[PDB]
């Protein structure tokens, strides 16, 4: 996250970290055995890490879970990143609590304007690597569909969102990816790309989650 805030400890209980010896991605909790992320965060090996503040600390609430299947959207396009959602079991059931708590799927769409939270530990500077030891925040509105295709030319799908800052400064970067933007208490994306991280016009890309509910809802009742 370029440009936000601490978030303060478990003040987003859903936010979970995908660690392979290091954390590399974020998700989030749906309900006590599934996570969702992003296809491009594929790998064997995942232990799936709740509660978590401070990731390179034990410093209590944490659960680690291993993930049992990963399930990448079989239409997933690694060149045009289209479909870039995967659904994570747990090994185990989490335990539920104020600090380790899921998120709300969308019953719709959210519109243009709508401001939602993007958290995550991935890099904070725009030019050069720092890594934050603790969750990091960001409030960011949805921009419109013709902002997002000027950005953008040929590039946007309608499984993809723009959110963000055209005067830059403030975006999602490397290691926020798979992580969520929630709005107005529900999960409406899914951090997919972007070109950089809080270049001017260049707006973060989002996986628009609200065209994947039926196919998650389908695919965890059948596994
Ligand atoms: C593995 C991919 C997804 C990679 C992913 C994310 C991304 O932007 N990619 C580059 C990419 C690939 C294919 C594309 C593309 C960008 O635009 C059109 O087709 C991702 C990334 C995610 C978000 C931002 C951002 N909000 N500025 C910027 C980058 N980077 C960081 C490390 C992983 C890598
Ligand atoms: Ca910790």
């Amino acid at each position: 996250i370029v440009g936000g805030y601490t978030c303060g400890a478990n003040t987003v209980p859903y936010q979970v970290s995908l660690n392979s010896g290091y954390h590399f991605c974020g998700g989030s909790l749906i309900n006590s055995q599934w996570v969702v992320s992003a296809a491009h965060c594929y790998k064997s090996g995942i232990q799936v890490r709740l509660g978590e503040d401070n990731i390179n600390v034990v410093e209590g609430n944490e659960q680690f879970i291993s993930a049992s299947k990963s399930i990448v959207h079989p239409s997933y396009n690694s060149n045009t990143l289209n479909n870039d959602i995967m659904l994570i079991k747990l090994k185990s059931a989490a335990s539920l609590n104020s600090r380790v708590a899921s998120i709300s799927l969308p019953t719709s769409c959210a519109s243009a304007g709508t401001q939602c939270l993007i958290s995550g530990w991935g890099n904070t500077k725009s030019s050069g690597t720092s890594y934050p030891d603790v969750l990091k925040c960001l409030k960011a509105p949805i921009l419109s569909d013709s902002s997002c295709k000027s950005a953008y030319p040929g590039q946007i799908t309608s499984n993809m969102f723009c959110a963000g800052y055209l005067e830059g400064g403030k975006d999602s970067c490397q290691g926020d990816s798979g992580g969520p933007v929630v709005c107005s208490g529900k999960l409406q994306g899914i951090v997919s790309w972007g070109s950089g991280c809080a270049q001017k016009n260049k707006p973060g890309v989002y996986t628009k989650v609200c065209n994947y509910v039926s196919w998650i809802k389908q695919t965890i009742a059948s596994n």
